[PDB]
């Protein structure tokens, strides 16, 4: 009587509108609602994401197969079920799938799916979802993360002179998630004052992510232009920078000379994807300094995680639940990252939706790091906002920030 | 026991990275949330918004004493209440305030605690909060909105040339909502096309509500831009156009040269707030054809509204619920205007959240009007779902539409 009643997919529209999938597993506890973000990546190692193709609706991006396939194979599996087994129904539906990328299914069938058993057995346990994830990972201790901020594009991302792809703020010496989020906010606000009296009104339009793309011509206006907002903001001190190349876009000592100026704490993807060996090299080059984040090398994918711990080709993950698209899957590779010393930057999309899911689960993780998009777009502040909830759910000595920022 | 248990207020952040106030009811059928959006404007006619003036926090934007009066003074007050008794709760809080404008308690106070009662309420019937909004409002059929797509700015809203605020398109001729929304984001997803080839890459980042602030120097590439869009798209004869003049901020023959040569079936604004003979102009001038809706000039006050019904100055209320700040005033608001043979566009404002009310007050209402976003940004885009979710609530049976323009 306690078990799965009800499993419902449907179509709902991204950040971008854009379709996706979302899913209701309905118990006698409630209706417990997941939806799954989309990138415009792909990602050979991606857990696949399946589209409809059809170019009268959406022109090809219908996910209408991806719901209906939880309509008609996996719902139809789930009903009766003990919501509260996570490992036995992720490989279930991972048996059920049968491909080694979730290409039958679609891992935006079987993501949604996963997220929402989680949330109905977090509602049969009586517990909030980051304290039910945190058992099913066996994490010791919570913490509120480190929020990472959008605020600069960034290469593909801008139309501007830039070649790497995001600038982040990350308030690291923060000593609560409500003060980092405000932090964040009020440098995000004359960041914004900056930008507008230097580049024009226009120039304060926002990317998917919330944050700007400011006509910048000078590859080095960015990096000061971030510490006069951090200034003018009255947190001088108080915040890290944090980058993501995305280098694979353009396929070192850059690197040392930006990290040994400036306070940046993180570089994702600072080489190309199969540049394992450049990877090694710049892991190794800034080890206690800057870590060193795969995203276009790992993509969240066991067997390149794998890869990456064995050549010590980077020291932190971006995990992005929909790359591999269960989350006993996304726990498991979490748990080893950090088993061989890696920290773990949970991630958003840039289609992302209402959805609030990353955060619970980095709190669960208690992995310090978060990248969830700059203080604008309800898309990113969902996140932000259910953050400060589970921050209050824990009181004052909760803990905040990933340590060796601290 | 079927009471109110718990009644407790939080800063949480808008779409914009402001703060605003967040409300959550507790009853024994669970945990009830809603927060309140806020908009740039005052508003001499609007409920007071309270804000702290803390230079040091978010420069003085803070929400604290909003949150203080919810929890320490309103709170107190609704605990043992029947949630059930919405005026009675409501004219406790007015009373309560005791000033005309909720100067006292603040608008932003009172507002999350009216809502988060309502859905209480909602859960204790056993009913959604759409069907228990329409048994208070006494509405006799329900209906999905078309939606009024904000999609180029504008005014005071974009560095460009034009002169009035915002260019929305409305997919009038869909037969469902579900269709509505498809219609809206496959036009959206051409018009990000088009204005990216005349205008190029940075022209395609979004305003706060979603939608584009091309560098449009002739006054009128904009009308012409939307049907080329409407066109490219796959829907001619589709659509119609809303435009929001916002002429308050500049401050007849033009307006029906438009109407005439365009499908424009709305304009909000089309005169400063206290022209009413201009309004009551353009009213007789497009009666029938072109619907003129008060803003600026009603500011969902009731007076106002009352003045401008008495001098026919207008003939559709723009229905904001931060400006009257209780739900049993707005829907009185809602019934008022109706009954004078208005239509009702329930809106968003600029700074919104995850917060989904106004999906479910639309359809309440059976207005057949939404104004609440671009298909684009997760504040805007988290109303449309929950239109959509309602929909399918409905069945097939269910209507869509505003008559008139159908
Ligand atoms: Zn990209
Ligand atoms: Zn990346
Ligand atoms: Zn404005
Ligand atoms: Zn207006």
């Amino acid at each position: 009587h306690m078990t799965i009643q009800k499993v419902h997919g449907r179509e709902v529209l991204d950040s971008r509108g854009n379709p996706t999938v979302e899913v209701e597993v309905t118990t006698e506890k409630g209706v417990f609602r997941s939806a799954v973000p989309s990138g415009a990546s792909t990602g050979v190692y991606e857990a696949c994401e399946l589209r409809d193709g059809d170019k009268k609706r959406y022109v090809g991006k219908g996910c209408l197969q991806a719901v209906k396939n939880v309509n008609e194979v996996i719902g139809p599996a789930l009903i009766g079920r003990d919501e509260l087994k996570q490992e036995e129904l992720d490989t279930l539906m991972l048996r059920l799938d049968g491909t080694p990328n979730k290409g039958k299914l679609g891992a935006n069938a079987i993501l949604g799916c996963s997220m929402a058993i989680s949330k109905a057995a977090a509602a049969a346990k009586g517990v909030p979802l980051y304290r039910y994830l945190a058992s099913l990972a066996g994490t010791k201790e919570l913490r509120l993360p480190v929020p990472c901020f959008n605020v600069i594009n960034g290469g593909k991302h801008a139309g501007n002179a830039l070649p790497f792809q995001e600038f982040m703020i990350a308030p690291v010496k923060a000593t609560s998630f409500s003060e980092a989020l405000r932090m964040g906010s009020e440098v995000y606000h004359s960041l914004r004052g900056i930008i507008k009296k230097k580049y024009g009104q226009d120039a304060v339009n926002v990317g998917d992510e919330g944050g700007f793309a400011p006509p910048i011509k000078d590859i080095n206006e960015p990096l000061p232009i971030l510490m006069e907002a951090i200034e003018e903001a009255g947190h001088r001190g108080k915040f890290a920078i944090c980058m993501d190349c995305a280098a694979s876009e353009t396929y070192r000592e850059t690197y040392c000379k930006w990290a040994h100026d400036y306070p940046i704490v993180s570089i994702e993807d600072p080489y190309d994807q199969d540049d394992f060996a450049g990877f090694a090299g710049i892991t190794e080059a800034l080890k206690g300094k800057t870590q060193i984040v795969g995203d276009d090398l790992t993509v969240t994918n066991t067997e390149r995680i794998k890869m990456a711990i064995e050549k010590k080709a980077c020291n932190s993950l971006l995990l992005k639940i929909n790359q591999i698209g269960t989350i006993s899957e996304a726990i498991a590779s979490s748990k080893l990252c950090m088993e061989n010393g890696w920290s773990v930057m949970v991630s958003h999309r840039s289609g992302e939706t209402e959805d609030t899911y990353i955060a619970d689960l980095v709190v669960a993780l208690g992995s310090g790091q978060i990248k969830t998009g700059a203080p604008c777009r309800g898309e990113r502040t969902a996140k932000l906002n259910q953050l400060l909830r589970i921050e209050e759910e824990l009181g004052a000595h909760a803990k905040f920030g990933f340590p060796g920022w601290s």
